[PDB]
């Protein structure tokens, strides 16, 4: 109950889940993270401005908090907390976590994920939600869907190449299912930015985007404030862009790699919790992301979208027509300004933010949340 | 004993250096190739021709055969079959493998390995020379460096930044101490090349550079892409693709070490596969499976990996090879057509005193495992030539 009632509209019928990891899982994940091994110090692991990536340091107390400290099952429960359900969209099943409005007026959106976050990046802003409305005062129906590759959403397929333009494809049609097929909204950030506007050029039952990341060059007059954050873009792809483009060019062996043992999924994707934020996250929130990406196997399917995510199409063929907001934090990986977002679409609606890095939802939710309200406000 | 006496003129102690790595480590790498898991399958690991990296039908083979075939006795027992020892270089322990001749007139020469290679992928030619050549009659000293940072070497420092000027002021060191301060001559092929670039154009000692592997790009003053032959348009396709397909793991080692380092050293299955993608794409006839395992456990077991990549945050950056690093010394290559950069002999022309050049039908990125005979027959020509 609370939320889990699906609209009158809806084609499909409700299949609640409930995440729960045996125990034999847990206990395996803890042999492989005290048995894997640790690099040897070396001058890169010793620099303290982790400028070489995660440090000596860093890794061994991680460790130790993993084995120590961490419990699953305060965490799970609290995935458990909101209504989840699965359903099944060409042979994959497609896991979604919901606060559905019992208004008839109510708005639908879809808020979407990349990589290395997943639905529970949104948990924060439906908890507001919740604190904030009953079931017949939610202005908003909201649905926080698990991309196809994360977590408890199966595939991609794995006897067929799948995009970007497929993800879309998948959350349009959850969409629809759902009820939504008059009107939707889509929020949107990291890839979950790319399969945005692909809704709103190629989908007509998406009326609106906001997006919080815009991944640009110049497009075809700068204050000091936007160079800044022209250097922090230019900076990510030139020195923070590795692993993007081992994911592009090599997903299988990058899979595998971090398949093999938890401290090597804890390097590679600790480090971007690291360097990707603004304030500190909690060391438990990097533990419970890793944790579930593992216990998931999230990482070798995930990384699908990279060989087409990483010529103008933004200006042209992918430009939003629809009305776009977006709403602008100063830490996240490619800060690109107002004016040259606006060349990318129908730019009606943006917000500047003094604070705040690129996991938004995580750092900023009462933002982010009160930017997506203002914005569905002005162009619903 | 044959081949182990040090010149005369050698300054420094031999200290013989054999390989035996503990049961105890043995065990300890089999412990971890069994708890390591796999992905689960993937319609990128389901790739038969791998354009996505190693797939799982490999590394799954690769990992039984690993646990269930493995010995590496008999490959230790290969690596002491040869004149090993240690030398202390700036604090750091130079490991090196060597043939050296009783001839007063044999030339110096230094053979230096890259990344993911080591000392071992001289081996074929060292036997090549040793089956040939009794010390008597051996016209060359054969010196293979573990460069810092791999295998039985030890470094680079914790307390400072390494680079390629300080690989090389090593080796030039090692040849100095082993009493050829009158003149020696490099052989390099992968990150070896650079640092034999950098002997050649800073090193008094160093007399001549013979290269299997250059690094440039295109030169800015001509030829140009229009001038090439076909064959050699081709190379630079292959070099093109290479550069943007095949270079995302040197990225990582250049931009993130410390983190690659730890995600690599965390699983010998982490390690193999990284590796071992490379041991499969870079070849021509591909090795044998035995060869990527005893590569890779040689790598474990030394904690070679987060300590070796020091030099790619300066060898990916890298008109530099016309103007300050033209090697102006006799400069001989070697040409691989399977190669990873196979830029052309008008190119490689620009960039050095030129005056040897040999060209091959097959073989890959590592040549003295892959065509040992043609190697050896280049250098021991260039050598005859220049010196």
């Amino acid at each position: 109950k609370a939320f889990a009632k699906f609209p009158s509209s809806a084609s499909i019928s409700p299949n609640p889940f409930t995440v729960s990891i045996p125990d034999e899982q847990l206990d395996d994940l803890k042999t492989l993270v005290r048995l894997s091994k640790i690099a040897p110090p070396t001058y890169e692991s010793l620099q303290a401005d982790g400028r070489f990536g995660i440090t000596s340091e860093w890794l061994t107390t991680m460790r130790e908090k993993w084995l120590s400290e961490f419990d699953w099952r305060p965490f799970e429960a609290r995935l458990n907390s909101f209504p989840q359900f699965t359903t099944e969209i060409e042979g994959l099943t497609i896991h979604f976590a919901a606060l559905f409005s019992e208004r008839e007026d109510a708005v639908p959106i879809a808020l979407l994920h990349g990589w290395p976050g997943s639905f529970v990046e949104f948990y924060p802003i439906l908890q507001l939600f919740r604190e904030e409305y009953t079931p017949e005062t939610l202005p908003f129906h909201l649905v926080v869907p698990s991309l196809p590759g994360y977590t408890f959403s199966s595939g991609p397929p794995l006897d067929k190449d799948f995009g970007l333009m497929d993800n879309a494809r998948v959350v349009d049609q959850l969409m629809k299912d759902l009820g939504f097929g008059s009107g939707y909204i889509i929020q949107g950030g990291d890839i979950g930015s790319f399969v945005g506007r692909l809704l709103g050029v190629g989908f007509d039952a998406c009326k609106a985007v906001h997006l919080n990341f815009c991944n640009m060059s110049a497009p075809p007059s700068l204050s000091a404030a936007e160079k800044e954050g022209i250097a922090r873009m230019e900076k990510f792809m030139t020195d923070g862009y590795a692993y993007a483009m081992e994911h592009s060019t090599r997903p299988s062996t990058i899979g595998h790699v971090l398949s093999s043992s938890p401290i090597a999924l804890l390097a590679w994707i600790g480090e971007k919790y690291l360097q990707w934020v603004d304030k500190p996250l909690p060391s438990e929130t990097i533990l419970e992301m890793v944790s579930l990406y593992w216990l998931t196997e999230s990482f070798p399917r995930a990384i699908h979208t990279y060989r087409e995510w990483v010529a103008t199409p933004y200006q042209k063929e992918l430009y939003i027509h629809k009305p776009f907001g977006f709403s602008f934090f100063p830490k996240d990986l490619v800060p690109v300004p107002r004016s040259w977002i606006a060349t990318t679409g129908n730019l009606v609606f943006f917000r500047d933010h003094a604070e705040g890095g690129h996991f938004a939802a995580l750092e900023r939710p009462r933002e982010l949340k009160t930017d997506l309200t203002a914005f569905v406000e002005q162009v619903w």
